[PDB]
């Protein structure tokens, strides 16, 4: 029997190939998640077929409907059997969905296109002459939502009076309004794409500050699933390994096309 | 129902106090594992008695017995329900109990004794002469060790890197042993070794002793690799769930990173 | 039985908040006396209802007529219980009003418009044309004026101390009147008068105004003198000592400078 | 009817002037307290007698038997009918006895031997190198044992917790033995005091950071005496007529006995 991998198309977790066109099967996708894909197949014994969403999403419950959108839906509503992903890990999610181990650690970061006075977020809330915003149906705007200390909550109701939308579709149209916004717009996404923004060319954006909270990408498996532990198995063995850091090095610090 | 919650006794995690004496039951302890079990038992409602390891070890495998010794060992006997300490994740483990996420992340890291100050126009330089594991396994004049019973030992023994493995293999025939019994033993080891003897250890731990007095250690490189500590539990326990669920909210609320700060950060000095 | 409080819409005090042309009753309003007032009704158990003075007046009795007008006089005439507001405790107001402890303390200072930096071996070094107020009152390219109405006019028509005189008899015949109406108009008289009127306001008001954009004026000198903002209350009323209590409560437990600092120097935007 | 007035022994408020065994009465005295008592008789119109109390206790309670000790037990239980002393303004105190109107302000400071270390009270709080006490029976005490602040807390933790006796019967007292402990000590004394202290030969201690809170030091009568609108009256008159500047001007800067 076929497993049925559910992923978003980000960088450098899946990307498509240069030659797409003419490639067909799992040979047409590369990257992170498709490696990972690969070796978690390889150690459990079993055949999988790569997806993308249909939904540029990751996952989140909507607007008084408790439906889920993007991976968590797909996996949730049984129209896929594992999801090999950059998934932030998320109380809202675990309840639904089965989650692994942490293959990757991340933290929430804010990037800013190029004396630094933005600095830390205390001060990017204590100024609003910059705006600043996230992606939606993720899992940022879902932390700040929920968030109990007072700084955050300020955070929060800035971003949801925000006039005109500054939530973004894509993490790579974020990338596109900072760059083109000369400095007026500052974007929150995760540390990991955020260093993969920042040090691939032509390096006109930087992080500031650091990281305002700790989480990690889990694999994510059907409530009830039968393939939760020994997925999870094969991420605890292959951090054993160390093959996911030479992966994070080969898709992350390899090629280095900066000056750094 | 009370439940045991086996533990270690590990700064800054599990500290006596100091009017320890006089004082009795939970409040015998202090530090960033007290707080988190006491954190759990207000997520889910149980009563809890802190408990020490009697043999102060981990948790790995004896020789050729087969029998699980520590932390780990007592928790697969039955001994004990829980085990709120940094014990930290790994494979073998994890086919015995049952980890939640983790709870604070981690790295193994070296220590060695901090070095005088260059003193050659008057500008004062650190020189180290060790500043990596691979230049550490290069050299032979200084030894290094880690903890027995513990995950780095089990990392290096079953490590396959290139130079992991040199490693492993200098320290299994090294003459004298370079193990140690607790952390403080290798801490005091490097202390007062005169620089001879380097000591591989947790990053956080690294820190901890890094930034409080007399404060005459430091930390060279980077992360040999990246862990996490997780809260035990043995297998098929109704205890999993709902102690993974109050793991998982903490780090929401931020309670974890507000409980490191104030047990890391806010009590350093020099 | 609802008690009526009396405000004045003075920053960073008690401000119209973006949504208040939706909002209806004490949800209106923010700043410093609004929740001074909240602490004060949690301390003393009562409902409040926020009210402004009709005429935008702080208080003073009028000559040859001998009624109060104002904040103060509606206090006195039965048409107030309370007025939780930036109202200076004077002898005057006194011997009509109680006053409780001060809240804040306060001085007479000198607002300016901020002049330019001096361009001379690449330093910009910051010069004022006034520095005190014995030079402001030798001087006369520079005009200065008072709020009307307010403790700071009362202050300068009976001081006796000879700058003080001088500064009032200057004051009092001067064409065009020197008197503004509020204090944001005397702020933007300050602005629009290119430097060639001073303001005499107190400092709490002065250094708001400094911290906040477009920061074009600067303070001069330090204070004329000392007093406070105290909660004033009817002469022969029953709220006065519970009003005392709770001030003197949140006083000593960090709530007052707690709030000050929350609405003065968190938010500042230079 | 004489006025029984009492005060403490304190500088610059009350001295003994330079010969008083040869002087006798109100004669005796001098200080900023004495002059401020001439001019509340001088606007009340009564005939007072300069008395200091027995026990140079400010005013608290003792161990579990409710007794004030000092000059509001002097007050209190009708040994007195005014005093004129640098007594802060505390919500304990008002509750038995009556207060005027401040008429000096002040707050915390910390004193120490001549970048500080310490600065504020976080860094000092948290370095425990160097022992820090108050004044016995005073109100920097009293403010730290009711803080519900935890910054606060800790230090009066550490304040009960001394080896030996860090708190000092007398300011003078404190005063000796910071100019006896080669920096190894600090005092917690009001700002005005302190600031007194700087200024005056042969300068060796010195003010660090701000100040912990704002207090003030007012005019305390027996509870419902006929003598509280009056003194509050004269306290409110001479702070508008600028006698009480010149008065701390003139005890506090006049003479100025350092170099500075
Ligand atoms: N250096 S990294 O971000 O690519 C990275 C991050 C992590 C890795 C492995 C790597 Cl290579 N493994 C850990 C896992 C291993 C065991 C201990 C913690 C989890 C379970 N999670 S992690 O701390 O999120
Ligand atoms: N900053 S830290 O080391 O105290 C720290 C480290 C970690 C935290 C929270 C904190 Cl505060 N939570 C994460 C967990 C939360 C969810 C996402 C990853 C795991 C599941 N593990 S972690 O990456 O090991
Ligand atoms: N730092 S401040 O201006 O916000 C400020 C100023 C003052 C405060 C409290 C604060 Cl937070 N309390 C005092 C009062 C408290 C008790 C002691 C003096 C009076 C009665 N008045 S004050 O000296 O006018
Ligand atoms: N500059 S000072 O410390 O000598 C000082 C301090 C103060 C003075 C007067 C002086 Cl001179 N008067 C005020 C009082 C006057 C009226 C307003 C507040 C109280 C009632 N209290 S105060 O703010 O504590
Ligand atoms: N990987 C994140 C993306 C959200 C974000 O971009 O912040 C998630 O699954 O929610
Ligand atoms: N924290 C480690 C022990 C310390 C070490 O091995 O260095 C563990 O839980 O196994
Ligand atoms: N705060 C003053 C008014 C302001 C002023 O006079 O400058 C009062 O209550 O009277
Ligand atoms: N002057 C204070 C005591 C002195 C102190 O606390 O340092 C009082 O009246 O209580």
């Amino acid at each position: 029997k076929t497993v049925v991998v559910t992923t978003i198309l980000e960088s450098p977790y899946v990307m498509m190939k240069k030659n797409h066109e003419m490639l067909e099967g799992n040979e047409r996708y590369e990257g992170y998640c498709v490696d990972l894909a690969a070796e978690i197949a390889k150690h459990c014994g079993f055949k999988y077929k790569l997806t993308i969403v249909g939904d540029g999403k990751y996952g989140a419950r909507d607007a008084d409907t408790k439906i889920w959108n993007g991976m968590v839906g797909e996996l949730v509503y049984g129209k896929a059997d594992i999801a090999i992903a950059p998934l932030t890990i998320t109380l809202v999610r675990e309840e639904v969905i089965d989650f692994s181990k942490p293959f990757m650690s991340l933290g929430i970061s804010i990037m800013i296109k190029k004396v630094s006075p933005i600095e830390s977020a205390e001060d990017l809330s204590k100024q609003t002459e910059i705006a600043y915003g996230t992606l939606d149906s993720g899992s940022t705007k879902e932390f700040f939502r929920r968030s109990k200390i007072a700084v955050f909550d300020k955070m929060w109701t800035y971003m949801r009076s925000a006039e005109p939308s500054v939530f973004v579709r894509t993490t790579a149209e974020g990338v596109a309004r900072v760059r083109k916004s000369k400095g007026k717009y500052a974007y929150l996404l995760e540390s990991t794409m955020n260093e993969y923004i920042e040090q691939r060319k032509p390096c006109d954006t930087m992080k500031v500050g650091g990281n305002l909270d700790s989480k990690g990408y889990g694999i994510a498996t059907p409530k009830g699933s039968s393939l939760g532990t020994p997925v999870n198995l094969a991420v605890l063995k292959l951090s054993e390994q160390g093959v996911l850091d030479k992966l994070k090095n080969k898709w992350w610090y390899d090629k280095g096309e900066c000056g750094a």
